[PDB]
DNA sequence: TTTAACTTTCGGAAATCAAATACACTAATATTAAAACGCGGGGGACAGCGCGTACGTGCGTTTAAGCGGTGCTAGAGCTGTCTACGACCAATTGAGCGGCCTCGGCACCATGTGACTTAT
């Protein structure tokens, strides 16, 4: 069953408490971002429990975004979102757009 | 062995008491700018639909993610020690606007001497 399936996904990783993301990607992703944002000289190190509370704020944001551009899309009659009804939607939360 | 609560005080705070404005509202008033009744309207938003579509839906072979050792070192956090730097006091100013004064210049009465005159 695809739908039954797909929405058992949905409730388990919905009341999942735990973080998501693929780690060594996410880590090496904010080291390349302060590499990238700091300069030649000055270079900061990063421990375990600052890349924890950035993650934790990451997936909180995006999944607290994520049910306002589906709601968008429902809001549309459909179901897909694009591009246009998701930056609409962050957009509207106003903040970083 | 180090983070508290006894205390032992005291001198600015936070009450009080008071009257000095002064402002809010509770309110008449004719006007009069906007309200709100009242019928079409365009216009549009939704019913219904074909078929194109686009993100899932479904398999193969990859790829990275995740461990799992192997350092090693860059800072963490801590400096034990010397000031500097700023928090206080005050003096060390000052300028601005009232205060006295004090300049000189007027109007007015005093004082002496040169005529002259006269009775010495």
């Amino acid at each position: 069953t695809p739908s039954e399936l797909a929405l058992y996904e949905i409730r388990k990783y919905q009341r999942s408490t735990d973080l998501l993301i693929s780690k060594i990607p996410f880590a090496r992703l904010v080291k390349e971002v302060t590499d990238e944002f700091t300069t030649k000289d000055q270079d900061l190190r990063w421990q375990s429990m600052a890349i924890m509370a950035l993650q934790e704020a990451s997936e909180a944001y995006l999944v607290g975004l994520l049910e306002h551009t589906n709601l968008l899309a429902l809001h549309a009659k459909r179901i897909t979102i694009m591009k246009k009804d998701m930056q609409l939607a962050r957009r509207i939360r106003g903040q970083f757009i």
